[PDB]
């Protein structure tokens, strides 16, 4: 058996999945893995603007080569907090991994077919891998506008414990966090826990979510990422692991406590070993012996033989993250673990290229594709796998990677097909999974609860497109698991149906009237009806539709044979009468009496089926023979047998009923004479008798045949004893009119108020006039349902009755998940953390704005070093690398350029006036990054004047030690408009030597400027009278983030101020005898219209003049 | 003598002000942030420096954190599956982050102090 | 620690009215940040204009006098005197509730520093 290994096996008997690509649920998220698609996208402006932060370099300061991921398609802030009983606030304040963790183990609790009140306030454990908590850094990252209950919504530790804390768990609320294997290590917790006894269930759960860039940047500045956005296993592709959102929750149990429970069996964790990487080659490298370790471990544990194919797994969902460090590594350990200790392969195949390297959750989301596919006995391709690494050839002689949903490997017989999940953390931890598949060796009502009448609705509504997509499954299975196997909610709605046709018109009929009730009680009273209230054809569609009903019936028969021979048999109503077509009309005492004693039994029997406690008063007529059996004291065929000899009142205190010209008159006393004569030689529950007043209700006073007599003798006093059982009984909750309802419905509701002055107990008719027997019955057990809960009745006990043939199966699976109200977005974002995930791409130059900008003020910050800005290591003075002044310049212009573009203006014109550079920007190396902050603040927005007026600061500060100083400051006087500007050049001074460009270049070094590449620019100089001209190499720039040309390359701008000094110096005069930098500019003055053109012309060499004014 | 073995390691974090100090501007992040600061990494450096292989969960139950840990570890020593574990538990105070948020709660002692019952 | 970081943890005082200087703030550049609500500063309940809790143009103009008084202290200056010129207000904040949170940024740049004049 599969029950017999080492260590108990525990069992996935349920599973709730957020996974990309739609995949709200475990069956979604196996077609997606079967039938693989480009889940992948780039991050969505909802989450955070990615191209805000998206770089090609990976290592750039505060930028991510990825900007990628197989990101969830649900608004994550969409959650049910009136579901989870969390206000408004605190669910703003949680975490969307802890919001979705919520959903999903409450889906999986779903799919395993588990109410939460069963699981309520037991042993469960919770055990949840969370690694990329960008929610307590984005709800955080500005203090300011933190909400009261950030501390817990937030913790990462709460993201366990908040699960058990809706669900009343007692059991141990673990958040995992060893990185990618975190869940996986979660599930050996669980397993763990399971095996103790501690536990008779566990949520193994893992949350990652893409929320900010935080988690991007950090990966990507170790180039973890993939810059291609998907993780690429063991191809040669292989350039990181492309990040993916995905919350999963699996219910783990020992499979005797499963099969004890009768749970739906999802596969089987035989055993889950985890091991960490020793001092491997960095902290992040992966170690292959660590992992073939691992492996051997767990195999030896679960107690197979790695070296047997019998006891190997035939699939092995990997790591598989695209790394191509970590790829060879995982490969050789699989090699060696299940090879190369001396011909079907051994399958790999990694979840992570359908959707995503999903970090935490990712093991669990490998134990999901290895679980559906041990299930379905496909093993699920890789979307991303076009040619073997040549790094993981050496290994991957015995392994294929499937590209196509291949069938499950032959196996010898009676061997579970077995797969393999791997999860490898960064930092080394390794959680190594063996799963298997389980060898597997008249209706109730539809029942349907909500915490919400919308949601309810939503439900109803999903239930009809469910059973009009799925009119193959079983009416009978699906409505049992939806009362067994589905939690109750307060808002709850029964629907009565037969067939699939009339359950579908039901629910439609449910959704158009919008009527649903709201808000450990199974006490009932059992009002029985009688004579004159027998409609015609009763239990003919129970008899002809229910073999339980039929079996009843024949008990019947038996005991209507059992009469004496002068009354035997009073003719079968039976066989006769209860026929369905015919319906024919009885009013007659012979046929009439039993006919209604036969119906109250058979309802009174089906009840106690359903595991209903009952309390008694009697009616009149056939409605005190059968409330006699339902005593508990006299057998159902003495009832029957009596009803059937007899063949042959005070309702309430406003309601009296008594009849002549009959029963209770002379007209059948004389009749009652023999009949009880026969009687004396013919024949638990709190009962009391109305016929009899007081007296006989007893135990021993209701068997005598003189009571049997009064049934039809004396007057009944039905208002009276229904009066002493609610009266004794306040603890009442139901009454049930047993047999042809609405006889007694009014006066008998009408009395228990009277007597319980005010209490509006329930009442539920179970047989109505002319109805469906089926749907009678099936609506008074909707009315137990929907007033108590699954405490109203046991559904299993009553299908064990009902139809012992084909029991009940928990097809909680296959039903639509519960529908999140999901209409409020709870989110948190300062305006700040807004602008931050959101805003305008990282100009170059700039950086990012700061989050706290304005229209009327900005504060673009940046980290600028040499080797992010290719060009600026041309830039140097005295041989350290300078941020040239003329880069000053460019990033007030480009910032007037954003501005103009905050105010929709289209900048004429751009002058710059008194400037001043108060603080050169010294770079030690091309690494060292110096912090950059341009704020530009608009003192005049005149644009009805035409004209906008900002002073900017560019502060500078070389190293995070220091302070941040003042690099350059000025104004800017930007000449706009809503969407020949300058002097033309002076002519050509006339005679200028040849200023030779080498020599000038070669002079200037020699005196500090070490000018080098682009600064170098400066295609021809001439100069003379104090003066300079020629042709400048007008070198466009544009930001690779943006995709757009800047109004000057500070290369050329540079050469420009360089051509002052050439009119101020010749080569080899050495006139320039001490480094003159760019300390005050009086009015620099562009026309951006002009500069964009040329360089975008790709002349890109633009004529000069130059004026040494002073010198 | 540890170094290979199969040790484990359950460490017990909460408040985990680096990656948010260290991160908070993203520019100026080390090219080491990502492990540096991962929460999980605070368990598993650990036996990456040791060399050990055995489980290296890093815990967080808030408060109980550490002794949740010790519970695993204790659980990990029962299995016979290492020799030896490390149950290890770390809080410090780097940035305001956590003492606002629990402030925001009112979680924290205005006086300073734990005033145990 | 990115000097941003550092001023973030570091600094002076939350400055009331103004809040906390920006981390990315100068000696000749500040932006003091601030989310007021009205429960937060027990007088601003005070200030009702059509029943709405507005933050007075006093307020703004106590705003700027303080920041005028911090640029100083940066400096090591003393202010013998305290102009606002050309002052406008713009956009009265209109505070929907006491416990409404209303960001202010005082964005305040010193044009000229000519504490030699």
């Amino acid at each position: 058996a599969q029950s017999m290994y080492p260590n108990e096996p525990i069992v996935v008997v349920g599973s709730g999945c957020r996974f990309p690509g739609d995949a709200n649920t475990p069956s979604k998220l196996w077609e997606l893995l079967q039938h693989p698609r480009d889940v992948q996208s780039r991050i969505p402006k909802e989450r955070f603007d990615v191209d805000t932060f998206y770089h090609p370099d990976g290592k750039h300061h505060g930028r991510t080569n990825a900007p990628y991921a197989y990101v969830l398609q649900d608004d994550l802030g969409a959650f049910d907090a009136a579901f989870f009983n969390i206000q408004a606030g605190e669910a703003e304040s949680m975490d969307p991994q802890h919001r979705l963790l919520l959903e999903t183990v409450y889906e999986a609790v779903t799919n395993a077919g588990m109410r939460i009140q069963d699981l309520q306030g037991t042993s469960t454990a919770v055990y949840v891998g969370v690694m990329t908590h960008d929610y307590e850094t984005v709800s955080t990252r500005d203090l300011e506008s933190i909400p009261t209950y950030s501390a817990t919504g937030v913790a990462v530790s709460v993201a366990s414990n908040r699960i058990s804390y809706f669900f009343d768990w007692h059991g141990p609320s673990m958040t995992i966090d060893t990185a990618c294997s975190s869940s996986l290590v979660a599930v050996h917790l669980a397993v763990q826990q399971l095996r103790t006894g501690q536990s008779s269930m566990a949520i193994a759960a893992g949350a990652n979510l893409i929320l900010g860039p935080m988690t991007f940047v950090l990966e990507s500045k170790l180039s973890m990422l993939s810059p291609s956005g998907r993780s690429r296993m063991w191809d040669a592709g292989a350039d990181g692991y492309a990040r993916g959102e995905a919350v999963c929750s699996v219910v783990l149990k020992t499979l005797s406590q499963a099969l004890r429970d009768g749970d739906t069996i999802e596969c089987v964790i035989r055993e889950t070993g985890v091991n960490q990487d020793g001092r491997t080659t960095g902290i992040t490298m992966p170690n292959h012996s660590a992992q073939e370790a691992l492996i051997k471990a767990t195999y030896a544990q679960a107690g197979l033989d790695i070296t047997k194919a019998e006891d190997r797994c035939q699939f092995f969902e990997a790591h598989g993250t695209g790394t191509p460090a970590g790829d060879p590594q995982e490969a050789e350990a699989i090699a060696t673990a299940f090879f190369g200790h001396e011909r079907a392969p051994l399958f790999v195949g990694s979840a992570k290229t359908v959707v995503g390297h999903t970090e935490g959750t990712a093991g669990l989301a490998g134990l999901m594709k290895a679980s559906f596919a041990v299930r379905h006995g496909v093993i699920p391709p890789n979307l991303l796998f076009d040619k073997i690494s040549p790094r993981v050839a050496p290994f991957y002689k015995n392994l294929r990677i499937p590209t196509e949903a291949t069938q499950w490997p032959a196996l010898p017989p009676g061997q579970p097909r077995r797969a393999s999940v791997n999860s490898f953390g960064f930092g080394g931890t390794n959680a190594h999974a063996i799963i298997e598949e389980y060898m597997e060796p008249l209706s109730l009502p539809l029942v349907l609860s909500a915490k919400s009448q919308r949601s309810l609705k939503i439900m109803m509504e999903e239930m009809l497109q469910f059973l009009q997509s799925h009119p193959e499954i079983h009416l009978h299975d699906l409505t049992w698991s939806l009362l067994r196997k589905r939690s109750v909610l307060p808002f709850r709605r029964a629907i009565v149906g037969h067939s699939h046709e009339t359950i579908r018109r039901a629910l439609e009929d449910a959704i158009e009237d919008g009527i649903v009730s709201s808000d450990g009680q199974p006490s009932v009273l059992g009002i029985f009806t009688g004579q004159g209230a027998q409609w015609p054809g009763m239990l003919k569609n129970l008899i002809e539709a229910s073999p339980y009903v039929r079996n009843i019936v024949r008990e019947l028969d038996d005991s209507l044979q059992s009469l004496p021979e002068k009354y035997r048999p009073s003719w079968t109503l039976l066989d006769q009468f209860m026929l369905e077509g015919e319906a024919s009309n009885v009013q007659y005492a012979t046929f009439s009496q039993p006919l209604c004693c036969a119906v109250q039994i058979v309802l009174v029997r089906l009840l106690e089926a359903a595991r209903i406690r009952f309390t008694a008063v009697v009616g009149h007529s056939s409605g005190e023979i059968a409330c006699a059996f339902a005593a508990g004291l006299i057998s159902a065929s003495l009832a029957i047998r009596i009803a059937y000899l007899r063949g042959v009142a005070s309702n309430s205190p406003d309601s009296v009923t008594f009849s002549g010209d009959a029963y209770h008159s002379h007209h059948m006393l004389p009749c009652a004479d023999p009949y009880m004569q026969a009687l004396e030689e013919c024949g638990s529950v709190p009962w009391y008798s109305s016929v009899d007043a007081e007296n006989r209700q007893m135990a021993a006073r209701d068997v005598t045949a003189k009571y049997w007599k009064d049934n039809l003798v004396s007057p009944v006093l039905f208002s009276h004893a229904v009066q002493r059982a609610v009266v004794t009984h306040k603890a009442l909750d139901i009454g049930i009119e047993v047999g042809c309802h609405p006889a007694l419905k009014s006066p008998c509701v009408a009395t228990i108020k009277d007597v319980l002055s005010g209490v509006d107990l329930a009442y539920t008719g179970c047989l109505e006039r002319g109805k469906n027997d089926l749907d009678s019955f099936s609506r008074a057990l909707a009315y137990l349902w929907e007033r108590f809960g699954a405490s109203s009745f046991d559904a299993d006990e009553f299908m064990r009755a009902v139809a012992p043939d084909r029991p009940c199966m928990s097809v909680s699976k296959l039903l639509p998940a519960y529908p999140w109200d999901r209409s409020r977005r709870y989110w948190v974002e300062s305006r700040a953390t807004r602008h931050h995930l959101r805003g305008p791409k990282p100009h170059l130059l700039l950086g990012k704005l700061s989050e706290y900008s304005t229209p009327l003020s900005f504060q673009w910050l940046n980290f600028v070093r040499p080797r992010d800005i290719e060009w600026l290591d041309g830039h140097a003075l005295q041989g350290q690398t300078v941020f040239p002044a003329a880069g000053y310049i460019v990033m007030a212009m480009e910032a007037a350029l954003m501005i103009a573009g905050t105010h929709a203006k289209q900048v004429k014109l751009l002058e710059i006036l008194d400037m001043s550079i108060d603080k050169a920007v010294i770079f030690d190396d091309e690494d060292s990054l110096v912090e950059l902050n341009l704020t530009a603040d608009v003192s005049r927005n005149a644009g009805e004047a035409g004209s906008m007026t900002i002073s900017f600061k560019i502060d500078s500060c070389l190293s995070k030690e220091g302070n941040l100083s003042l690099s350059a400051k000025g104004q800017l006087a930007l000449t706009i408009e809503d969407v020949h500007h300058l002097p033309p050049p002076e002519e050509e001074h006339p005679h200028m030597n040849r200023v030779n460009i080498n020599a000038f270049y070669h002079e200037l070094g020699l005196m500090g400027y070490n000018y080098s590449k682009d600064f170098r620019r400066l295609h021809n100089m001439q100069r003379a009278d104090l003066r300079a001209s020629g042709t400048l190499d007008f070198i466009p720039l544009m930001d690779e983030g943006n995709g757009c040309p800047l109004l000057l390359h500070p290369a050329s701008l540079d050469v420009a101020f360089q051509t002052v000094i050439g009119a101020y110096s010749s080569p080899g005069d050495r006139r320039l005898r001490c480094l003159y930098v760019p300390t005050h500019v009086d009015r620099i003055t562009l026309v951006p219209s002009l500069c964009l053109a040329t360089a975008e012309s790709g002349c890109e060499k633009v004529a000069f003049n130059t004026i040494n004014t002073y010198d």
